[PDB]
């Protein structure tokens, strides 16, 4: 997964790039969930990454987007 | 991904359980690589997890299995 959030890139824009790469692999729902819990958080920028980790397990993409909106 | 390595479970056995769950989603090669770099390492037991992180990026499943063999 080459996609990494730019330090000034809006979270939603990063999410779209991330999912564009995810779609190319026709990932199932379970795979999407795993990728959202791991790589989406791990590849987020310094500011957003801290916030996302502080959400705990089971946080939805929506809750992540709400947390890092801007 | 419910699969987590037991504190006394051989790494290879954990790998097989992990991949059994991965097969159920018909994950592509790219998805397998992402899962191997993230969840396989993150869900490994205390002993093996440290060793695996110390391998750095691009470490193959084979190198991981060699590192935590026993």
């Amino acid at each position: 997964m080459d996609i990494r959030q730019g330090p000034k890139e809006p979270f939603r824009d990063y999410v779209d790039r991330f999912y564009k790469t995810l779609r190319a692999e026709q990932a199932s729902q379970e795979v999407k969930n795993w990728m959202t819990e791991t790589l989406l958080v791990q590849n987020a920028n310094p500011d957003c990454k801290t916030i996302l980790k502080a959400l705990g397990p089971g946080a939805t993409l929506e809750e992540m987007m709400t947390a890092c909106q801007g």
